[PDB]
């Protein structure tokens, strides 16, 4: 029978993507969302139309809390739930804005940039773990963390986190024969607040093509990593960024 | 007039050996503790039989919490009530237990590991900041953080948080020519409940002399860093591990 | 029309396994071997068996000298003589032994080791660039490379140059439409000369799976690099190392 | 008896101020040149006068070759006939020049990068270690993961001397000698190059906007090779004010 997927954030851009090509590669997805309630609806009905029943949604806030780690485990529950299984996870959902060193408080921006680029994935991947054929986890994780944008170091550190969760649940789990690796886009699907000449600054200094990556280029990324083609693959993190961090300043 | 350093977790061990070797270049010290009051109390005293008025204590829980950015305002704040500056910080105390992915709650364990290794030394890091020549940050790292321990993720989460800052840090810093820098201890002082095998055992894969890193060692390379000699050195993190993150498995 | 591939040292073990799955894949394949021609013969007769002309065999020497860079452009023009074009290059064949720092000559060793695992991949590239679809070239670096066997220093210094040959050619060959990208074993086929319990040994410190990759697992990461799957992906390389690399010593 | 070191390249610019400050430290020194005699010769003569007998010059050709082997392990036996021992080596010698992939052969080019960043430290590696606070500082780049476009045998050069310094640490520890790497990003500019490129640069720079000069660099080796590093080997010491931190 067919494999099940969780993929967090999968309502808009490069999560939806994921989820799009994971659903024609012909797994069952659960879209986790948070704000997005439409879009995920409008996703999960799409990839039902295509085939019955192969598409749920599931609510969560991933920002760190006390019920986080309540929030998390549901998160799998509801992918067992619906499809028996759970056979992949994907962390994909992320808060993403400047909290510079010299109006949400500093403790809600650490709640947000943290929880949801390393806390939630640390408890999802627990949960996914507890619960538990070709099992793995695949990480959205940032090409440009150690070339940082001025003035985004909690998310930084957020993305920091998340490489030291890829590589530890990558040791701990491969006894499980559960595989944990990362996807590093540079830049992608661009803001939507961002002006189009800034835009166009930015991919004009991606040496393959002058562009950003589309989000169907990240979710190729991932395809390979949940695949019988990355079989012996684990704590491996794959750069998608038409060379961009290769550019000197 | 003397400098002066705030040191986090400075009652013993590698923070005490820092702190030390910070008041015998000349620095007056902030000996923040959390739960060693004695022993740091005893510290302070040491060093002002040394030279009349240049340490105070300072207490601290350095979990996160609300109250969290408060609290590290507040340990700045005792650098300059004490000693009217506040030159260097250094960011030593850390939480360090194993948290298996399959007794504290996970939320503890959370705000405990991330807050003392990640998020403590981003808000003193603003604080320092916002306060403000040879002004310098030194962040405790770790050189083991890409063989990480088994079962450790979350505190590996909080040290690869750590690099994140010191880079992120030393980027937004260095126009207010703040350098920030890391230090990466392999085995230095073993845990105080080690059997004398075990020790011996991570003792013999050390290529350098076949032993653990003394304190003083560890507080060589921090004092370099604050130092004139290192005026150009920031967003490096120095490995001080006798050559063990060089050896395979 | 097809797409046509070169991969060096081809005759043998990943070399071959890499050939294989590049002609299973639609492509015309250029064999490079230095003294196994029986083999690299054997080899072509198989592709050509299953689709005729499809196979060739190219003899070089990759071992640094003054002639090198006339036996690396004929490699690439053995492959435009065979087939028109040359679409892929896998840079594959390799020299691996110790050449301790305390019965060849140093100078022997040196023109082997760095000769051809960097210098004749860097010519080759400059070859493969200069007579030009989805154009990309493949190397074959080591997981391992931070962590290196002990008396292994040319080797070790042969792959590190890779890794920069890989980068500064991705950034290069960039505005010229080829990717540049890297696959990094951990442990695969084990050396012929090793003996039984020490194949163990080295098997047990694998956590996915406690045994080495199949040469075809390491071909599947070639596959994906130069597919279209890889299309935004140049300066990256792939670890396909079980989690190796990420065990403390 | 006073300590001895090697300094390849010494005798100018970054080199030059290694050698100063190693021989300000105690050091006796031997200053490795090619090209540079005046200046070599002019620096012994500077460092004699300081101290009678603790300099010397000694004249080598880094390219790769039959012969390097022999050149390197005739560096190192200068220093011991010179001083009785050999307690430092510092590989700083490099070319650094453009190699695009699309007057000199490429053989040459080879040989000149690869032989001066990468074979000539292997070589002279272990001819200091046949003969034994021992310690080899490897100048390294601290740019090596953003090279500098048609850079490319450079910038293998420099990556081999990561991997070099990495293996002899692990290699040369039971030996009780030290292997480390100062990192710059950018230090002293090109002699020819106009201010207005030069600036261009410098303003690059987090820290203070600035290349470091070559005494900064020198901070480091002498850090490295000293007591306060006891217990440092396979670390490299970026000393690139920030510059490698700055996206494109
Ligand atoms: N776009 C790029 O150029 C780029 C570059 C580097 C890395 N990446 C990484 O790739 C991944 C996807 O990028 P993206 O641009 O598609 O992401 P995005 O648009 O910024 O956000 C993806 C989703 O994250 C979810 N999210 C945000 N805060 C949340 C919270 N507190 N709780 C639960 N969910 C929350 C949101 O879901 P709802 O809409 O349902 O509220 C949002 O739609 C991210 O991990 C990102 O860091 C992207
Ligand atoms: N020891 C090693 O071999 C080694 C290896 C790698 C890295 N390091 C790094 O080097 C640094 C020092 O090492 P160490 O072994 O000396 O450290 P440690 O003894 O394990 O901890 C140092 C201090 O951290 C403080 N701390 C712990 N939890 C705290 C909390 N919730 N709030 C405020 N303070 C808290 C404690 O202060 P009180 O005693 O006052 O409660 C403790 O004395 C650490 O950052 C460590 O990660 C050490
Ligand atoms: N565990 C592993 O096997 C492992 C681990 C890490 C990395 N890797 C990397 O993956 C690649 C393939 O591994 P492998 O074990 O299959 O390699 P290998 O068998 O050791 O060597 C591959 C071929 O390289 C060719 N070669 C050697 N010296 C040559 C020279 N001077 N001139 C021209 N060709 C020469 C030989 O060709 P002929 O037989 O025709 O003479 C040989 O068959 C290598 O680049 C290797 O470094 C492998
Ligand atoms: N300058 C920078 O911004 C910078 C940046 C990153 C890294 N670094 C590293 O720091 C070190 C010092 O840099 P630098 O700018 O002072 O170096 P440099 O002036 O470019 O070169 C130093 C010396 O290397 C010697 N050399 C060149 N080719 C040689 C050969 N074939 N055989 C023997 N010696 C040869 C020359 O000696 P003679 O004059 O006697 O012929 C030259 O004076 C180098 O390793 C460099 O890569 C420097
Ligand atoms: C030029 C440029 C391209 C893409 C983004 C960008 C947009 C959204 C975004 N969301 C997120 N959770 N994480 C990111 N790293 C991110 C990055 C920003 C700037
Ligand atoms: C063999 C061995 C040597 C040293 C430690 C060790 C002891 C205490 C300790 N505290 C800490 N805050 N962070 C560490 N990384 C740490 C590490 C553990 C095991
Ligand atoms: C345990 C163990 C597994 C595999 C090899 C091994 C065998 C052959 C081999 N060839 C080569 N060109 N490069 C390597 N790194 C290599 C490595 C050595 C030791
Ligand atoms: C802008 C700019 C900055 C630094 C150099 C520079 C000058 C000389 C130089 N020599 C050398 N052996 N290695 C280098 N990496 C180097 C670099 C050149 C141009």
């Amino acid at each position: 029978e067919a494999p099940a997927a969780v993929v967090t954030g999968a309502a808009k851009r490069i999560g939806r993507a994921i989820a799009v090509k994971l659903h024609q590669t012909g797994y069952r997805v659960v879209i986790h969302y948070h704000n997005s309630a439409e879009a995920a609806v409008s996703l999960a009905d799409e990839l039902n139309k295509e085939r019955s029943n192969t598409a749920v949604v599931c609510q969560a806030d991933l920002t760190n809390s006390n019920v986080l780690p309540a929030s998390c485990e549901e998160i799998i529950n509801s992918c067992f739930r619906a499809f028996g299984r759970c056979d992949v996870l994907v962390n994909n959902a992320s808060a993403f804005y400047p909290t510079p060193l010299v109006g949400k408080t500093v403790e809600t921006q650490v709640a947000e940039l943290i929880g949801t680029n390393a806390i939630a994935p640390f408890l999802l991947t627990m949960s996914f773990a507890q619960r538990q054929s070709n099992l793995s986890i695949v990480n959205l994780c940032d090409a440009m963390v150690d070339q940082p944008c001025m003035a985004f170091s909690l998310y930084n550190m957020g993305k920091h986190a998340l490489v030291g969760l890829t590589q530890s649940a990558a040791l701990e789990l491969a006894p499980y024969g559960i595989r944990v690796n990362g996807v590093a886009p540079g830049v992608s699907l661009l803001p939507v607040a961002m002006g189009e000449e800034e835009k166009d600054k930015w991919r004009r200094k991606v040496p393959l093509g002058r562009r950003e990556a589309s989000a169907e280029q990240i979710a190729d990324a991932v395809i390979f990593l949940v695949s019988g083609s990355a079989q012996y693959i684990t704590g491996s993190i794959i750069k998608v960024d038409g060379g961009l961090s290769l550019v000197h300043a």
